[PDB]
DNA sequence: TTGACTCTCTTAAGAGAGTCA
DNA sequence: TTGACTCTCTTAAGAGAGTCA
């Protein structure tokens, strides 16, 4: 809702509810041949999810509260950032999972950044493998690696140079 | 079905036509603070594009040839790879620009790989900055860097641990 | 047979809003 | 007021197919 006090109340209610979600330990690659441990606070697989929460897609949820007799609704991971700018350089800010675990709602595993920054963490070498993200990655991205390219650059004739 | 000889003829006519596209010299980051040079063969901004070529989207084109009275059409960057497997690990192969310049049709700037591999090259540090792609990048990805994250992980209370 | 347009679709990282009880 | 569902949309890396002359 509009006032700062009301937004703080929404964040505090969200944290209290998410803080009761099951805490699931995940061991993760950090890069550099090292491994770390993350504690994700995972929304349940099926209803009921928690006070104020409802599922709008296979891995999408929303948080809703009634303030001044009006219903206010947010993407379930956006709530920690309700006091932050909602855009950057003209690009929409998104909730971005540092743990790459969509059911997790641990705000210590979330950041608020452009969709491009968000996506790119999928390929990051990780905090012990060369991550250069200013807001540092918690783990190596799940898609980091050599890839599985089927065919490389090639020509049949002699018309092209690199 | 087109024979392998007919496909090779399609590839040859495509190379002949693309080789006559304007060749544009681009200086690019390779990673490690080093700069390099790529030579892109760029399809025109507006019609006519070249024999066999037509624009189906703002940055999408198709190549079309009629063989034995049958019209055949391909995505304009897919033609170099018509004799290659079209999927890998259950994922569709995509034309993937190593120069990150969609108008370029230089086959020495293209590879053939999953959409995930394709996307991830956007954030690669580059051939002199730590690229681990098995089919090596030609340049540092355009989105490599520290990013512009607006807000990092944070909590108001003490309900969470990382 | 060819050119120059038209339309909608895929993917996987994210969103908003309506219908009922 | 709260819960549990429904639907479609955005983005930026990529696609297929129709119409008309
Ligand atoms: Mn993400
Ligand atoms: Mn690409
Ligand atoms: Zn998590
Ligand atoms: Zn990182
Ligand atoms: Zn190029
Ligand atoms: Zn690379």
């Amino acid at each position: 809702a509009l006032t700062n006090a009301q937004i703080l109340a929404v964040i505090d209610s969200w944290e209290e509810t998410v803080g009761q979600f099951p805490v699931i330990t995940h061991h993760v690659p950090l890069g550099g041949g090292l491994q770390g441990t993350l504690h994700c606070y995972e929304i349940p697989l099926a209803a009921p999810y928690g006070v104020g929460f409802a599922k709008n897609g296979p891995t999408r949820w929303q948080y809703k509260r009634t303030i001044n007799q009006v219903v206010h609704r947010w993407g379930s991971h956006t709530v920690p950032f309700l006091l932050e700018p909602d855009n950057i350089n003209g690009k929409t800010c998104t909730a971005s999972h540092l743990c790459h675990n969509t059911r997790c709602h641990n705000p210590l595993h979330l950041c608020w950044e452009s969709l491009d920054d968000n996506k790119g963490r999928n390929w990051c070498p990780g905090p012990n493998g060369g991550c250069v993200h200013a807001v540092v990655c918690l783990r190596q991205g799940p898609l980091y690696g050599p890839g599985a390219t089927v065919a490389g650059p090639q020509q049949r004739g002699s018309h092209f140079v690199v």
